Parts: C-alpha cells; structure tokens; sequence
DNA sequence: ACTGATTACTCTTTAACGTAT
DNA sequence: ATACGTTAAAGAGTAATCAGT
C-alpha cells in the first residue's frame, strides 16, 4: 500500500493546507480570485466541478472570479479549501500517470492557436494530419500545465483525441456559413 | 378567429416559402420589440432551446416542420398582444433598450434618485416602450410582465450602483 | 434608505451526436 | 469519410429578494 500512503495526508501537511487557506482569507480576495481562475484555465477545470464539490452557486462563483464580486469568508474558505486540495489531486493525476500498475473536454487556448493556423493550410485535415495535431496540442497543454508530455494521460477529460480534433475542424468548417 | 382561420395558414404558408434568415431576423426583432423571452416560445412550440437561439440569432437552419411551429406561434402571438393591449407563464421582467438610455441618462444626473424621480422615470420608460411597440402609452397594462414599476427602477439603480467592484 | 450578499432565471457558447450518403 | 440537422452541457449576464447596517 505504498502509493495510497503518499495519497494520505500527513498531519503536518494538513496543518499547512489549513494555514494556506487562512493566509488567503486575509489577502485580497480579488487578488486570489485571479490565480484561482488562471489555474482553472491552466487545467481547464469547469466551474461546475467547483460548484458541485464546494456547494456554491455558479453565478456567485462566476461573478466572483470574473468580477471582484465579494463573498463572505466562510464561502471563500470553501473555494480556497477546494483549491489547495485540487493542487494535490492534479499533481498525483499526472505523477501517477504514464505507467501501468463527468467533466467535458474543453479546448485549451494553446491547442486552439495550433488548430486555427492548421485550418488555414487544409480546412479538412487528413487523418495523419489530425493525429500529428493531437500530440502537438497535447504537448502544448502539457507545457502550459508545467508537466512533461509523458504524463499526457493526466489531462483526463481535457485529453485531446483524434475524434475531438476532427470535430473542431468539422464545427469550424460548419461555421464557414 | 374564423375570418382569419386560414389567413394564418396563408401566413405560415407564405412564411415557409419565404427566406429562412429573413423570417428569423423578423421574429427576433418582434421578440426584442415586445421583450418576449425565448423560453415562452420553447415552452409553447417545443423546439430545442439551443436550436432556436442558434437559429434566431445566427441563421442556423431547421426543418420546415419545426420552422412551421415557430411561424404558427408567431402569428398566434400577435393576437394576444394586440388583444391584451386593447383590453387594458409567469414571465420575468426585462429592460427594453429605449427604457435603458432613459435610465442611464438619469444615472449620471443622480446615482441615487429619490422616490418622486423614480416614479416619474417609470411613465417615461413605459411611454417609450408603448411607443416602441406602436401602441398608445395609455395602454401600458398590456405591457404586463414588461410593465415598469418603481421597485424595478430602484433595483435597476441599485444593481447598477454595485457596478463598482 | 441603503449596502451588502445571494440567487433563480435566461440565454449565448461549446463540444458532441446521429443520419444519409 | 464528409456534410448537415440537433442538442446537452457550461457559463455569463439579468432581475430579484432578504437582511445587516
């Protein structure tokens, strides 16, 4: 039971988790709202996940990350709690990945740029052209998350598939009209 | 409405011979003018929400049968509006464009009105709305869910005051 | 009165799907 | 494969209510 014991929280690292939340609760909530959002953009974490896990309101949340819409300390604490825990989950997600022993896919900005330029060359890409974009996009989402491309399976639902690539061109071609 | 019982068939029959995007911009203009929510459409007609919005706003095509259900509702709808304004679905209020520039203009003059300013602004907004729908401002009870009230003016100025954040 | 916090509702956007070649 | 025609899901904007100042 080695890996699951890493997974368990050492009492000291638990006090660190709680300490970080208290620190942010004394910082500018607008300042911490930026980084929560930017992190949610770095890993393309739907707010619905936060709304589901936290118990907050999508609008109050959306308002609080898009604008400096204030929110009471108790509710912000839940967001801050979820934040520090998710950091560990995504860390393991990638770490415990690449080896063998209900979120929706969302196109990341880096991949989007890759795809747009490719659409200019050939709007209806060959299957091999499509696959070569998958890895190139996967790598870009990997380096955007600061992880090695090897741990691409950690992207989870945000893992680019050849089917998803073709769809992008398909919908974007469908948007020609 | 037997006098026009088949006129409406002629309307929808015309409309479906008509260009799809043209009739789509038309109903949206109609909905925007009377501030009718797309919900009520989706509720009565039964077409998919996303499809309707993607069609009324961008030109996404749909089958004539589904298109006919919209046209049938559009023709129908005209009757209730005119009949109800003449008479003089818990839909939610929505501010109409002419009413906003009125309220916005009043904003710079006074961020925090008092009661008498709010209620005078009411009628002014109810005017423009009745005018925007080509009906005498006397028939404002027909605006119904879109009838401006004082509490709404306070809420408007309130919410617009929270803009600072 | 009013700020303040909070929310149900409405709708545009998005990725995905099936059908009929 | 491709085009369509169609849509569940995600999020931001809108109007609103309750309560502590």
């Amino acid at each position: 039971p080695i890996l699951k014991e890493l997974e368990n929280l050492s009492p000291e690292e638990a006090a660190h988790q709680k300490a970080v939340v208290e620190t942010l609760l004394q910082e500018d909530p607008w300042r911490v709202a930026k980084m929560v959002k930017s992190y949610l953009q770095q890993h393309n974490i739907p707010q619905r996940e936060v709304v589901d896990t936290t118990g907050l309101n999508q609008s109050h949340l959306s308002q609080h990350l898009n604008k400096g819409t204030p929110m009471k300390t108790q509710k912000r604490a839940a967001l801050y709690t979820w934040y520090v825990r998710k950091q560990r989950e995504v860390a393991q997600q990638f770490t415990h990945a690449g080896q063998g022993g209900r979120n929706r896919f969302k196109w990341g900005p880096a991949s989007q740029q890759i795809l747009f330029q490719a659409y200019e060359r050939q709007k209806n890409p060959s299957k091999e052209e499509r696959e070569t974009l998958v890895e190139e996009c996967n790598r870009a989402e990997c380096i955007q998350r600061g992880v090695s491309p090897s741990q691409a399976q950690g992207l989870g639902s945000n893992l680019v598939t050849e089917v998803r690539v073709y769809n992008w061109f398909a919908n974007r071609r469908k948007e020609e009209a």
